[PDB]
């Protein structure tokens, strides 16, 4: 359910981040032409720490609250990317992410993600 209004979201979105922010236009495009919806339903978890990454995700809608361990860290601001830490680093997921509130976000495989980056 992608429309221009949309895209235009996840664009400002990316763009925000600090390495996503010094990439191609072009590979921002592909981004977030590449992007799906995933939702969450409250008290799930998108991210556990320890796992391999396999998604970079922008938070479209409800709350997102970082941990490590029973350590509470941050909320997720709205329109913002999260998850790039793994992929573009190889480590394995820093934290754990859990939805506070129904969650909406949209999701790039990592695999297209690093076709994107090939393209640099
Ligand atoms: N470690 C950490 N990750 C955070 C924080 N706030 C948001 N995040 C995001 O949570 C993500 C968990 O997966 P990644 O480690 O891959 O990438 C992490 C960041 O994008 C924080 O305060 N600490
Ligand atoms: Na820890």
């Amino acid at each position: 359910r992608k429309d221009s209004s949309e895209k235009k979201l996840i664009t400002d979105a990316l763009n925000k981040n600090q390495f996503l922010k010094r990439l191609d236009p072009q590979q921002i495009k592909d981004m977030v032409e590449c992007m799906y919806g995933r939702n969450y339903q409250q008290g799930s978890y998108i991210i556990k720490q320890g796992e391999p990454g396999n998604h970079i995700f922008v938070l479209a809608e409800g709350r997102l609250e970082v941990f490590q361990g029973e350590k509470l860290l941050s909320s997720i601001p709205m329109w913002t990317t999260f998850g790039e830490l793994a992929i573009l680093y190889n480590c394995t997921r820093t934290a754990s992410v859990k939805a506070i509130t129904n969650v909406k976000t949209w999701a790039l495989d990592r695999e297209v993600f690093q076709n994107i980056m090939r393209r640099t």
